């Protein structure tokens, strides 16, 4: 029999790709797939055969949602300046109790009211939501609700705090301070969540509590098995996820083929791509560059080719290296295709992804704070001729191909939708 399945996710970006991915698996099984989101992403959602519902059309009049949406361009421009200037520890000191995304919590009241009305009218059999924190609607609606996590999942364990970029090699004494700062700002998030939940008259829960089922997307071979098991009811999905013609300009240029992409959001800060691409001019290699929304004003040299948006998943099998911001989706796409990574983390959970790449010998972390031409060129030389990095990367690529976590997770989704229990 057929299920009505409702997806939602935060405004943006990055929280749709995993939802769209689970979405497709479920569509193939003959389920009616709804997606409550924003007009701005209606095309991507409808192109996957899903039914679009504008969150904005189900707003309560006091909370029209658009008033309270974050200026995530402003936050990213600010994040770049601070990440250029500051060590991780200085970043957490200069934040001064302010949490990476707790400012977004008070703002989410309108989204909560809309999801409340949308579930009530459309009566889904199950909801899935990719948020940075749990919302009260997820515990009031008359169907089961599955939190979907695409961020680095270190937050699902009783280990070092998320957002720190802690290495497994970092001795306790070295991380003590940054982790105190990280736990302090975690309590500002609990404190904001307490207010959001009290407003809706809903018993407070942890921001990443899963009542019945939670799905985190992360490769098994990167998952934090050294920290034991994730929080109650969280299940791992290893990955959610045409052709590519190589540019004429890079034909008959020396070296291997390197993809550069700092993601849609950090790329909008032109200074970021300019300080990466400037030294790569004299790197004896060919670069395809995702130049971002303001890519028109990015200087590309004779050894590079760029477009604002690239078919990343089609490109990746062809390259020998990926210079990434360390977003979870870029990491998994990269590893699926068996390509090593240079991670230059820009924000939040990317610090954890960057350090996971380096710790597991999948590539290198190169922070904006310690960044130089010479260091980027040497990292490129090192990762391209490190036989052990290639072997670890090939190992993850095979595991990601060989997964039945897709079948297991679909089944748990369907079972939960049907029985209202697992
Ligand atoms: O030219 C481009 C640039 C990007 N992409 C796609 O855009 C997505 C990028 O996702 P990701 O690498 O995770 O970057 P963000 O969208 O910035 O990810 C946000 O959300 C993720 C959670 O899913 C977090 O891990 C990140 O830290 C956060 O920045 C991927 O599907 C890419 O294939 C393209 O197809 N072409």
């Amino acid at each position: 029999k057929s299920l009505k399945i409702l997806f939602t996710a935060l405004f943006g970006p990055g929280h749709l790709n995993a939802c769209l991915g689970i979405g497709s698996l479920l569509r193939k099984r003959g389920h009616q797939i709804y997606f409550a989101h924003f007009p701005r992403h209606r095309a991507t959602i409808e192109k996957h055969g899903f039914l679009f519902i504008s969150l904005l059309d189900y707003a309560e009049p006091e909370f029209p949602i658009v008033d309270m949406l974050p200026d995530i361009g402003i936050i990213a421009k600010f994040a770049f300046e601070r990440m250029h200037k500051l060590t991780p520890l200085e970043l957490f000191r200069h934040a001064s109790g302010k949490h990476t995304f707790a400012g977004m919590v008070n703002g989410s009241k309108g989204e909560n009211y809309a999801m409340m009305k949308i579930v009530k009218e459309y009566k889904p059999d199950v909801c899935l939501a990719d948020y940075l924190f749990n919302m009260p609607w997820m515990f009031t609606v008359d169907c089961p609700v599955i939190p979907v996590k695409s961020v680095n999942p270190i937050e699902l364990y009783n280990g070092p705090p998320a957002l720190t970029g802690c290495s497994i090699h970092d001795p306790p004494s070295v991380r003590e301070e940054i982790e105190q700062l990280a736990r302090k700002s975690e309590l500002e998030l609990e404190s904001e969540l307490e207010k959001l939940f009290a407003h809706f008259n809903v018993p407070l829960v942890s921001y990443n509590y899963a009542q019945q089922l939670g799905i985190y997307i992360y490769p098994g071979p990167l998952d934090y098995k050294e920290l034991g098991s994730p929080k109650e009811n969280w299940v791992r999905l290893d990955s959610s996820i045409s052709n590519f013609e190589l540019p004429e300009k890079l034909k008959d240029k020396p070296g291997k083929l390197i993809y550069v992409s700092m993601g849609s959001l950090a790329s909008a800060v032109t200074e970021l791509l300019t300080m990466i691409l400037t030294p790569l001019a004299n790197s004896p290699h060919r670069f395809i560059v995702s130049t971002g929304p303001n890519g028109d004003s990015i200087k590309l040299y004779d050894n590079m080719w760029g477009d604002k948006f690239i078919n990343q998943v089609a490109l990746l099998p062809k390259v020998d290296l990926f210079i990434t911001h360390g977003g979870s989706n870029s990491l998994i796409e990269g590893l699926t295709a068996g390509k090593p990574l240079i991670a230059i983390p820009q924000f939040g959970d990317q610090l954890d992804n960057a350090q996971r790449i380096a710790d597991l010998g999948l590539g290198v972390r190169l922070n904006l704070h310690e960044f130089s031409g010479e260091k980027l060129l040497k990292a490129i030389e090192d990762v391209l001729n490190d036989e052990k990095i290639n072997a670890n990367v090939a190992r993850v690529s095979e595991e990601l191909k060989k997964s039945d976590s897709k079948d297991k997770v679909i089944s748990l989704i369907e079972k939960l939708a049907r029985d209202k229990k697992l």
